[PDB]
Parts: structure tokens; C-alpha cells; sequence
């Protein structure tokens, strides 16, 4: 499933991320915009042998298993496969632990590259939430 800007941002708001850690819902929804372009099934290969997995993509070396990269550590404690559901409950309770023990949103590099410092509430004007 590829998610609307708005549906999405419905859905980030409904599982609590408007301001969690301090982090507006347009900060959230542009994360997702060039982190996977919205796009739940998305997964891309690393040359470490990890994966990032989702509309956040959540990476196999720190955050999830996938029982097929080296080194890794699971801190989210979750099948990398539970961050591909059509459903966003697991990918956003995943964010959550890696929003709060570490740099802020710095932990998506996309965020960083295209979101931070920027508009991002025009991510969710025009949106009925
Ligand atoms: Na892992």
C-alpha cells in the first residue's frame, strides 16, 4: 500500500506522533515522503548486508531481525517483516524507541537531507485531520 500525504498523516495522528519528542505530525509525514515516498512495501539493500524496511525505512543492523544481516542487535525486538503491514501500528511504535534514545529524527537521513529546518507543515494543509 502507497499512502495519500493525507491519509498518512490521519494515521501518524492517530498513533500519537503530532509532537512526540517534541516532533510536529509534518516532520513525521515528510519523514515518510523521502524516506519511502509513502510506500509501506518499500525495502532497500545496504552494502553492510542490512535492509531498511517500510514506510519509515527501519533499518535490520540496529532496529529489526531479519535473521540475514551481520552484526545486528534488534532493538526494537520485532520481525522486520511486521514493518511491512499495510498497517503503520508497528513502524510507528519501532519510531518511537528510535526517536527517543537517540539524535532526534537525525536517525532518518532523508528527514535530515529534505525535511529538517524546512515547511513541513505543508505536508499535512489541505488535509482533513
Ligand atoms: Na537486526
Amino acid at each position: 500500500k502507497v499512502f495519500g500525504r493525507c491519509e498518512l498523516a490521519a494515521a501518524m495522528k492517530r498513533h500519537g506522533l503530532d509532537n512526540y519528542r517534541g516532533y510536529s505530525l509534518g516532520n513525521w509525514v515528510c519523514a515518510a515522503k523521502f524516506e519511502s515516498n509513502f510506500n509501506t512495501q518499500a525495502t532497500n539493500r545496504n552494502t553492510d548486508g542490512s535492509t531498511d524496511y517500510g514506510i519509515l525505512q527501519i533499518n535490520s543492523r540496529w532496529w529489526c531481525n531479519d535473521g540475514r544481516t551481520p552484526g545486528s542487535r534488534n532493538l526494537c525486538n520485532i520481525p522486520c517483516s511486521a514493518l511491512l503491514s499495510s498497517d503503520i501500528t508497528a513502524s510507528v511504535n519501532c519510531a518511537k524507541k528510535i526517536v527517543s534514545d537517540g539524535n532526534g529524527m537525525n536517525a532518518w537521513v532523508a528527514w535530515r537531507n529534505r525535511c529538517k529546518g524546512t515547511d513541513v507543515q505543508a505536508w499535512i494543509r489541505g488535509c482533513r485531520l
